[PDB]
């Protein structure tokens, strides 16, 4: 996260950090609690990841520091790529991870309700985005969870900013004209989460950008409400 701040512990319950083992234990993407066995994150977060064997997951996190060899963590049972995802840029960048265990909800663990498609007129009140991911180019994955506020912008705004690539409604972005704040490597598969009427909404997944913060380059994220029908699918035994 660039130009943002060290988040209050249990602030966003829903964000969970995503580490691989190999070849040793080290943070890998970010991701949001949906259900009590169900992280939704982004699918461009497991290139190279033959087995879910490798990942572990953990939730009501503040300090990677908390994270040592004894500390309980979810194992993931299954890992569910959208079919029609092939790379971030070209949208569909959306998996769910199936947790071997379920979460038991807590103050410092929560689900985050999803946008309802009733809701995409819905002008998002705030929206911060969070995690762990660097504070700028070529960095490292920062201990304590980080936080910043980020404007959404149209879709048509973003487009305008990324000529080369395509911009589908798909997809959603946010970001200073001026950049200044930002998601960046580490955050993918973070949560974009917007209040909606006193009430957090996970509005995006942290997909991708053109570097980080950078000015006239908004952040590019999954826009979850068109997958809600992909989610219920997916979720339901």
């Amino acid at each position: 996260i660039v130009g943002g701040t060290a988040s209050v512990r249990g602030e966003w319950p829903w964000q969970v950090t995503l580490h691989t083992t190999s070849p040793t234990q080290r943070h890998l993407c970010g991701g949001s609690i949906i259900g009590n066995q169900w992280i939704l994150t982004a699918a461009h977060c497991f290139y190279g990841v033959e087995s879910p064997k490798i990942l572990r997951v953990y939730s009501g996190i503040l300090n990677q520091a908390e994270i040592a060899e004894d500390t309980s963590f979810f194992g993931v049972q299954e890992i569910i790529i959208h079919d029609q995802y092939k790379m971030a840029e070209s949208g569909y960048d959306i998996a769910l991870l199936k947790l071997e265990t379920t979460v038991n909800y807590a103050d410092s663990q929560r689900p985050i309700s999803l946008p309802s498609k009733g809701d995409r007129n819905v002008i998002y009140t705030d929206c911060w985005v969070t995690g762990w991911g660097y504070r700028k180019l070529r960095d490292k994955i920062q201990n304590t969870l980080q936080k910043a506020k980020i404007p959404l912008v149209t879709n048509e705004e973003c487009q305008k900013r990324y000529r080369g690539h395509k911009i589908t409604h798909k997809m959603i972005c946010a970001g200073y004209r001026e950049g200044g704040k930002d998601a960046c490597k580490g955050d993918s598969g973070g949560p974009l989460s917007c209040k909606h009427n006193e009430v957090w909404h996970l509005v995006g997944i942290t997909s991708w950008g053109e570097g980080c913060a950078q000015r006239e380059r908004p952040g590019v994220y999954t826009n979850v409400v068109e997958y809600v029908d992909w989610i219920l699918e997916k979720t339901q035994a």
